[PDB]
């Protein structure tokens, strides 16, 4: 029995459909045997514990442009079956549960962008050894803390861009090593630990333009072995002594790099970094070279 | 008599080899026997009109990581011999003399990359039929002329990012019969003519991310029949109707592509064209758009 106005069918895949209906919660007496369930679109604003706990065969669960402000630790009890959960555009959601996930072996994507997230409690990526794309993109993270993706040993994808974000501890990145794309872009990086990109060997695409970079350490970019593609544009780059690690590594660098403009001194401002000579780049709590 | 500044020898070809040396000029004295010449890594400002004419049997010409500001219309005037000519890393070049190339018809190489070559001239690749490398990357590009490498059939590879080019005409890459490696990336591309590539039949390498391109109708990558590598990622792509054309072709496509990750609408924010379905892209100027 289909519930509501909802359209149940069962090819490709036994599906539940309920989008754009002004429901204001889960509604009950959804097919237990439904594989794939499509809540999006609606005013739902709070997701109660064991939801679909018995939707054993669940692979999809879209909640995205919903009303949610409250998702129960225990909303996916008996879910391990699921691969795509989408969560996002959910502006008032604010805070995530760090056992929220827990269980979820088999899920492959997590959509948990422009949700207003102000933090990533500890432990709640834990556990997720299949996940492959995360999306984190315009929250309201004000921290990276270390370990965060410990056990996000598949991850390919993880987009952080549009944040707060201060800094990049050294073991933020722990345990990424199939990390493939990592966009940082547009947050308030103001410095990133030496180490703090040590399990990124296989990174190919790193985005840290738009940020507060002054400077970057040395050998930072060191264990970036397959990076192919980095972006540094729109940041205020220090071009004194204390650029030439990163004036050298630019100039060995056989992938491509953008423009990595120069905010001082005065008279090298909106100066490409690569393009200069390692002789503009002498003079200056401070670095050891000044 | 060898300038001092010089070490002249002739094992290979006959050698007047200078780099390193600070020079302000061009070094009066050179052997006219000359079969190559270095003057790179020097403070050289300007080539004259005199200079060089005398090795008519000269094939390499070094002056790149210099200061050249001024090169003389008529600097390599009696070198029909030339076979490479570098003259990269002159930031303080800008101009180039359309008439500077002319009668180079065994030049193979070319290099102008790093010059703040602001602009290029007409016909200053004409005749060029012998070239197979044209750099001409990091510089201050801010058009793409038609027929400006119209000559070039025998042309395989072309570097020209790195610098301002808004949009690809229809005849701008006519004439590159043989051109296997196109890189065009990193530049402001906003737009390509369905027609830009069609004379790229034997084209491999296609470089085209870090530009603007919000679209691209898939009519352009047609003629592409030996294309090999493609990179259009860091674009501003549009992922609605207007992006089918392109979505069927790269599910076609057989051959290695980078991600096309989709800047608009939100929802398909990062994500890869390629994966996509069609049922994505639906709904929204284009003409998709309006019914
Ligand atoms: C889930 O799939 C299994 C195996 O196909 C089936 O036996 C079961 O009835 C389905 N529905 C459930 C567990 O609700
Ligand atoms: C991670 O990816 C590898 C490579 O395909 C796969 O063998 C493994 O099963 C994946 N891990 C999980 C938990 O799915
Ligand atoms: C970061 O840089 C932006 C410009 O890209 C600037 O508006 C902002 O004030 C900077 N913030 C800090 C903390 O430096
Ligand atoms: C160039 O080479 C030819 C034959 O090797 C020689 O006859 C001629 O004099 C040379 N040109 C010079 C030395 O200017
Ligand atoms: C172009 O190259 C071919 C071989 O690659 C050569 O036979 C031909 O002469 C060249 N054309 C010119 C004008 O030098
Ligand atoms: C990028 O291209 C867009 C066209 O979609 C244009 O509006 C914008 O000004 C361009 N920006 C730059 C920096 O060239
Ligand atoms: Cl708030
Ligand atoms: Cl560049
Ligand atoms: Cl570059």
């Amino acid at each position: 029995p289909c519930p509501g106005a909802c359209v149940c069918y069962n090819e490709p895949k036994v599906t539940t459909s309920c989008p754009q209906q002004g429901l204001q919660a889960v509604p009950t007496g959804i097919p237990a045997s439904s594989q794939r369930i499509f809540l999006h679109g609606n005013r739902i604003s709070h997701v109660p514990a064991a939801s679909f706990q018995s939707c054993r065969n669940l692979t999809i669960l879209w909640l995205h442009s919903n009303a949610l402000a409250r998702i129960d630790a225990a909303a996916f009890t008996g879910l391990t079956l699921l691969e795509q959960l989408d969560l996002s555009d959910n502006a008032q959601l604010h805070v995530v549960d760090p056992t929220t996930f827990h269980g979820l072996g088999h899920l492959h994507t997590l959509h948990l962008d422009r949700c207003g997230l102000r933090e990533l409690g500890p432990g709640l990526f834990r556990g997720l050894a299949a996940l492959q794309y995360l999306y984190l993109q315009d929250n309201n993270l004000q921290a990276l803390p270390d370990n965060t993706f410990r056990d996000l040993g598949n991850l390919t994808h993880l987009f952080l861009h549009g944040n707060r974000i201060p800094s990049v501890p050294e073991h933020a990145f722990r345990g990424l090593h199939s990390l493939d794309r990592l966009l940082l872009h547009q947050n308030h990086v103001a410095r990133v630990h030496p180490h703090a990109f040590r399990d990124l060997g296989r990174l190919m695409t790193l985005y840290l333009f738009a940020n507060n970079l002054s400077m970057l350490p040395a050998e930072v970019l060191m264990p970036l072995r397959s990076l192919q593609y980095l972006r540094l544009n729109d940041n205020p780059w220090v071009c004194d002594c204390r650029a030439r690690p990163l004036w050298a590594w630019l100039q060995k660098f056989r992938g491509s790099s953008s423009e990595v403009p120069c905010n001082l001194p005065q008279r090298l401002a909106d100066r490409d970094l690569k393009r200069l000579a390692a002789s503009d780049l002498e003079g200056c709590s401070l670095p050891k070279c000044c």
